[PDB]
């Protein structure tokens, strides 16, 4: 049986995906947030219902992809320095979700967060969409799998990394952008910093297993992963309806989550399936 | 489809495991192992074949620690909180096996090292070892696992980290102790520091799952686990006589095997089974 050896290169490119994980290390202990509760105040009841919900959301895709997206893609992968990271990665995504728990303490009581917990719980849109990924996940719960299943997982993991995250990020950054909850702003930078580089990662090991599969298997997963960005995309445009009206923001929004199913689709070596539109300015300063 | 909200605790030491994974936190490059080639090269041949021997087993359980036995015992809990726990000690069980290869980088040539792992590879009692451990983590690769399955991956889990370590710990700390590779021995004692916690840790999950099953299967998982504890101690003795009796040291070895052994035995709550024997005195001054 096989150990680990990093003498000996698997790949071109583990190492240095390996030294950048460690070299964003991060923990919330780093980054008090008790300052933003002043800009906190100044926000309206609908406008902190939007950011207390789009943080639930967020922590429940970074609650799957430690517990199940990570591990079950991982322990099916050949490559022991690119298993490395991925251990590594699912660690990370363990620390982002204590992270929002960190501003939650902040900006609500206890009371008011098990509520949105409850709520997240029982969301129709956020079970639809946590369900369709881990059902790709959980395919995996088997003694060995094809590399066409390994593949499709991948490609789910890819799409919670780069788009499904991103009807959330949006509100965090659209605040910070304005001056608004710069310190949780903070962490929500950290936090993307890690999954880009996350979705990179997972692209690459997907496009080198669609490389490995049949002709036919390749025309099997390339219509499947085209259904599955566009089944998403339904259920992204319901979400961000629910979310945002209140507040104004739908179609910044979603011009916003096509951007990044763009950024998705690039990262598995596909082309773009939405038209481009330039980054909302308060959103790239949020940045 | 619940996230983790660590506003409401699901268990009273999750929280505190937590913190202390993060607290302890390193990564090789924080130790040089240079320094130890003055004592290196006065090794005789038969301590250095030795060295690098241990070194190879330890990288092998390290590497299906974080590539096996975390993720599929995680994937299974229903504590989030928990399993975020063990998702960061599964990524620490890279860090560690990374680690032993930056001690063979200063150690060993390139060949030196391939050849190694390839000794590894091949290695009829890593094999032996390694497949009885991951046989209990393959076990869960399936959508829907029992009590018993779980607690006998824990308990498997358990024995790895308190008790097969222990056999390949000794030597580096038995040199340290003698002001001989002190660097390396200073990284082993930093991964002892993290394994002595991830055997308390996964050790209160096994009890809280035995604590659940009717009398009938707690008669059966306890049949399991002495009847593992002594198949492993056989090849343990097997693996200690075989890398040690070249240079004299496989009584001690054997003394500290049982020792860890018992230590294993309390972290999953049981009676100690060996005698109770002091530790060896160099040992103890490397530690
Ligand atoms: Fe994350
Ligand atoms: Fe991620
Ligand atoms: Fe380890
Ligand atoms: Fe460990």
């Amino acid at each position: 049986m096989r150990a680990v050896n990093w003498n000996k290169k698997e790949d071109d490119f583990s190492l240095m995906f390996w030294k950048q994980n460690i070299a964003q290390f991060w923990t919330e202990e780093e980054i008090a947030v008790s300052s933003d509760k002043n800009t906190w105040v100044q926000l309206s009841k609908e406008e902190q219902i939007a950011y207390k919900r789009v943080l639930g959301g967020l922590t429940l895709l970074d609650t799957k992809q430690g517990g199940e997206g990570m591990p079950l893609v991982l322990v099916h992968l050949e490559n022991l320095q690119a298993k490395s990271v991925l251990a590594f990665m699912g660690a990370m995504e363990e620390v982002h979700a204590k992270s929002y728990s960190h501003i939650f303490t902040t900006l609500a009581t206890e009371e008011e967060i098990d509520e949105i917990f409850d709520w997240v719980d029982t969301h129709p849109l956020l079970e639809k969409k946590a369900g369709i990924i881990t059902s790709y996940y959980r395919r995996l719960l088997k003694p060995e799998v094809t590399k066409k299943e390994l593949y499709m997982a991948m490609v789910a993991s890819v799409f919670l990394e780069s788009y499904l995250f991103y009807s959330g990020f949006f509100y965090p950054l659209y605040l910070a952008g304005q001056g608004k909850l710069t310190a949780s702003g903070e962490i929500i930078n950290l936090i993307i910093r890690d999954e880009s580089i996350h979705g990179v990662f997972v692209g690459i090991l997907a496009q080198q297993i669609f490389a490995e599969l049949s002709a036919e298997d390749q025309q099997e997963v390339q219509k499947e992963t085209q259904e599955l960005l566009m089944e998403l995309y339904e259920i992204e445009m319901a979400y961000t309806e629910e979310i945002y009206t209140s507040i104004g923001l739908v179609e910044d929004v979603n011009r916003f989550v096509r951007y990044n199913a763009n950024k998705g689709l690039m990262n598995l070596g596909l082309e773009p399936k939405f038209e481009e539109e330039e980054i909302n300015p308060i959103v790239l300063n949020g940045l």
